[PDB]
């Protein structure tokens, strides 16, 4: 008997590099078991040359997502070593799209996103899980009307009993995308994530702008080259009471909610659910 899910290495073969997350690399490749070039284009994450556990929890978490805005699980590539194999989507994620496209994606429709990706983490922090890794580079565009959140490499289990995940390794953490208590304490909880996506709705008003990206503005704020001292200097900007500014041509009703996610404190931040009515409200 045939298992869909069972990719086969050998009919496995790489058209390009999507993008690359820590250690695992995610390549476009074409499966195509007849041989001419008639095979499914899949998306293909496997580890840079150990961190096997870590992606074997990653698969084994999306295996389980079933939503509509999460990307989805198509199979797994497995001598040891695994590889996870997902869905293609061609238009590629919002750093790539929105530049390319801001004739079509209007501030009704980049709100509808906005909702879209609340909905996939709240689908997400309802199982139990937190993503720790919300950024516009891991949000996916299915078509003009759909997005999609396609990657969970820093995606963990909350603990038994308790309301965080207590990180142990950050070498490489998204510092300008992470809330100051993930920053300062070293600790992420779900109201984490919301810091995490008002940074990303930033990300996705300005349609990913370079220039005026998180890590850029913020950088424009404390300072270009501090290096080591970057971070805590980004905390003590933010415990001043200094926020990323509001978008240019992104009303204050939007913008207020985008602030509403960067309250200092978590317990009390908005929630996605809360956010979603807040949206839909405006659409
Ligand atoms: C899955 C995935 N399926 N289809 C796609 N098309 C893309 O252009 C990019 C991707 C992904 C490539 C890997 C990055 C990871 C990061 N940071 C997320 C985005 C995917």
């Amino acid at each position: 008997e045939v298992d869909p899910t069972h990719f086969e290495k050998r009919f496995l073969k790489r058209i390009r590099d999507l993008g690359e997350g820590h250690f695992g690399k995610v390549e476009l490749c074409r499966y195509d078991p007849e041989g001419d070039n008639t095979g499914e284009q899949v998306a293909v994450k496997s580890l840079k040359p150990n961190h096997i556990a870590d992606l074997k929890k990653e698969i084994e978490i999306l295996r389980n997502l079933y939503h509509e805005n999460i990307v989805k699980y198509k199979g797994i590539c497995t001598g040891n070593g695994i590889k996870l194999i997902m869905e293609f989507l061609p238009s590629g994620s919002l750093k790539e799209y929105l530049p390319k496209n801001k004739n079509k994606i209007n501030l009704k429709q980049q709100l509808k996103y906005a909702v879209q990706i609340c909905k996939g983490m709240d689908y997400l922090g309802s199982r139990q899980y937190v993503h720790r890794d919300l950024a516009a580079r891991n949000v996916l565009v299915e078509s003009e009307h759909q997005v999609k959140i396609g990657d969970f490499g820093l995606t963990k289990a909350i603990e038994t009993d308790k309301e965080y995940y207590t990180v142990k390794d950050d070498r490489d953490s998204p510092v300008f995308w992470y809330a100051p208590e993930c920053l300062m304490q070293s600790k992420f909880y779900i109201a984490s994530d919301v810091w995490s996506f008002g940074v990303t709705l930033h990300e996705l008003l300005t349609y990913c702008d370079s220039d005026s990206s998180p890590m850029a503005l913020f950088l424009k704020m404390i300072g270009p080259t501090h290096g080591q001292m970057t971070v805590t200097r980004l905390v003590n900007t933010l415990k001043e009471g200094k926020r990323l500014p509001c978008p240019p041509n992104c009303p204050d009703e939007v913008y207020q909610l985008m602030r509403k996610c960067w309250e200092f404190q978590p317990s009390n931040r908005t929630s996605f659910q809360n956010l979603i009515e807040g949206f839909e409200a405006l659409l």
